[PDB]
């Protein structure tokens, strides 16, 4: 039968980052990842503080922050420790191994110094994971591979998706799961995170497609919903966050 | 591969009725300077980037940046780079590999600390998200008269940018030809002469690195496979004499181009 998050956290071959996430998910009754898609540091830290108790994870796009500094990220880490959530930088590493290693460790962002989780596209081959691993393994980090995408015309389907899964299984010391629209692996130690979620189905003007928490967690078997605009554009952001949390959590309970 | 006869020169392609103005500018610079070399300036310090640009600018048609590895990035460094690009006549290509939904990539191109759209002549995108990635970029880039390259093939071992994926890249380019000016690819992927083909994974001798990079010669990628421009990083920037390395790559790539004419 379907394992609970608490059970999965204790699997022999589970990743320590994966274990930590699943424990705080069970403990807090949230499988909600906030997509903190804002342009100001103050807004990012405000969201993290106000919605931290409602989320298992906060997803960042630091390259969209007009006033990024490393001190902003240290402050985010303080909030993540206080409220108990993981920080996931949605960087979509997608280059040869030698390049991505530098993009993950260095530059002005120093991503590996603050992100628990990053993600990678599998299009370059497994060298992308090999490069990131050289930096992330010593720092006890995790990685998610992009197996499916939520946008219209996505090419992350069929054999491409299957390749994502194979790559993830061959690098289980570093890769802890997937960005996907559905359960793509049958190994329960892998996490499935799903963007393209709003309470009601719909989309945007630029190819985003939305499905309900019930659809993606209940019917499609994913673990975590990633929600941006459904929360951050709402008149009341905490109310929105709690609505998504309840919807996603009840849909998970329904699978048990 | 089969190529039709009477191969067009870069100058001739610059005159085609449906050529993109950025492609036309690049093609004329290539013809004028006898270079189809793009330098991949994969350095950590702004000093190094600008010294490369100044010393190697006359040998190159294009400089490819990864500004997210630049430890001391500022917009002032980009202003200095643009002046060198004007003084030595080359385009600036930020190898950002935009690869997210349209709503997100629009902000990544225009915003944040890098403000990429304000300085890069060219950017590139992966086509995995569907055409929304190009539509989002285009909303920022077309008002600014910029161009875009789509990643149709990759140089690395295990690349999934093959077959139907490559074909989808070409179709997406055609659907957005007011903005997309060509491809990152290992070979000619479209017979349409208005499209540029840029090929990374190039060294004077075939080879590779320890993290999945594969190298082919300029003769192989330009002369045999029909690509237009070679993108070279370590082959030049890891050498003791970089100007000599750059000239060697320029000569090899240019002679290979000449070999396909008339
Ligand atoms: O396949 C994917 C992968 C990542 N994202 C990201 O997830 C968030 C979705 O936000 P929203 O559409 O809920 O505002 C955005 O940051 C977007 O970049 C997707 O939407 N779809
Ligand atoms: O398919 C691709 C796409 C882009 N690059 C980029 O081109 C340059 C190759 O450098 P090098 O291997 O010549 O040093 C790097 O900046 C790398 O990120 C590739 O190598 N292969």
């Amino acid at each position: 039968m379907e394992l609970s998050f608490g059970a999965r956290a204790e699997l022999p071959r589970i990743h320590p980052v994966a274990s930590k996430l699943l424990r705080l998910m069970q403990k807090k009754e949230t499988n909600l990842c906030l997509s903190a898609d804002v342009s100001l540091a103050r807004e990012l830290l405000q969201l993290a503080d106000a919605l931290g108790p409602s989320i298992c994870m906060l997803k960042t796009h630091v390259d969209i922050l007009n006033d990024f500094t490393l001190d902003v990220m240290k402050e985010l880490i303080t909030l993540a420790k206080c409220h108990e959530f993981l920080i996931f930088e949605d960087r979509k590493f997608a280059d040869i191994g030698n390049t991505v290693k530098k993009q993950y460790e260095g530059g002005i962002f120093k991503i590996a110094s603050w992100a628990d989780l990053v993600n990678a596209h599998v299009v370059p081959g497994s060298g992308v994971v090999k490069g990131l691993q050289e930096v992330g393994l010593p720092l006890h980090r995790g990685c998610l591979l992009i197996a499916e995408m939520s946008s219209t015309g996505s090419l992350a389907t069929g054999d491409y998706t299957r390749a994502a899964v194979r790559m993830a299984e061959e690098h289980s010391e570093f890769v802890v799961g997937f960005i996907s629209g559905s359960r793509v692996s049958m190994k329960p130690e892998f996490l499935h995170l799903t963007p393209g979620v709003q309470l009601e189905a719909g989309g945007d003007n630029l190819g985003q497609q939305y499905n309900s928490p019930q659809e993606v967690i209940g019917k499609r078997g994913s673990d975590i919903i990633i929600v941006g605009r459904g929360i951050i554009s709402a008149a009341d952001r905490l109310e929105a966050a709690e609505m998504y949390r309840k919807a996603a959590w009840e849909a998970y309970l329904s699978r048990l």
